[PDB]
């Protein structure tokens, strides 16, 4: 099987415990039940990726919480920061039990953090100077798995949460600091990723664009089936947005659809 480590906030959270029912090919997520614990109104994202897009038996273990940042030792927001997802990993994964006998050629590792970061930081500190160093905590957590014998990495960039609803209202020169902060913090993302890949030679990476991808559903919301870009429902499907900060389940299928070719190089797409 692909063992599918994921790591992030709201965007990832399943509400799986590491004490509850573990992952099986009888039951992929482990726990909660597919479709439970997420800010879709059903599967969100991993969900997708685990059980609707997999080529073959994909286990997930999905660390993700609610409102992470990378560490609270920059910008702090709830215990379950990016920095505590990995010692989750470490106390209870990074060892290769026999719940979860993973190896180099068959464990991936999927990170997808930075929209609370930038939410939190956005208008408090300067991008060129302060994303760094988000950046390189992320990069010192990655090693921390490299370490243990990770070689399979997965990362998202942050997608357009400057066009949510929650910061459309404030205002479009919000909106714009908010943008002008994320481009900067993505495109240091891209070039750490591409440092790591190339200073260890013997990783699989993608990157893939989130940002992109969801803007161009922003931008152009009738050919995807939603009305436009702004409305809310929270039944995930009627609209782009679940509440005003989160989309919703037909995005997310979207998304993993969109991802699936680009992960078949990880092993379980």
């Amino acid at each position: 099987p692909t063992y599918f480590f994921t790591f992030g906030d709201s965007y990832s959270q399943t509400g799986f415990s590491a004490s509850g029912t573990q992952p099986s090919a009888s039951n992929p997520m482990g726990n909660p039940d597919l479709g439970i614990g997420t800010t879709t109104n059903g599967p969100n994202w991993i969900g997708y990726l685990t059980t609707t897009e997999n080529a073959s038996l994909v286990l997930s273990y999905n660390l993700a919480a609610g409102g992470a940042t990378i560490d609270n030792a920059l910008v702090p927001a709830y215990p379950g920061d990016l920095a505590s997802q990995f010692r989750l990993f470490e106390d209870v994964y990074a060892d290769k039990p026999a719940s979860a006998p993973w190896s180099a050629e068959d464990a991936v590792f999927g990170v997808w953090i930075g929209i609370n970061d930038i939410g939190n930081a956005y208008y408090s500190t300067d991008a060129e100077t302060y994303t760094p160093k988000l950046i390189s905590r992320l990069e010192s957590l990655v090693e921390e798995v490299y370490k243990n014998g990770g070689r399979k990495f997965l990362f998202l960039n942050v997608p357009p949460t400057s066009r949510s609803p929650l910061f459309l209202e404030q205002g479009e020169e919000v909106v714009k600091q908010h943008a002008e902060y994320l481009s900067v913090y993505n495109e240091n993302l891209e070039g750490m990723v591409d440092d790591f890949t190339k200073k260890k030679g013997d990783v699989t990476t993608v990157l893939y664009d989130s940002w992109s991808f969801m803007t161009k559903i922003l931008d152009d919301p009738t050919a995807y089936g939603f009305p436009d870009a702004t409305c809310i429902n929270d039944d995930g499907t009627s609209c782009i947005w679940w509440n005003n900060y989160h989309p919703g389940m037909k995005y997310h299928l979207l998304q993993a659809e969109d991802m699936k070719p680009k992960l078949r190089k990880l092993g379980g797409w």
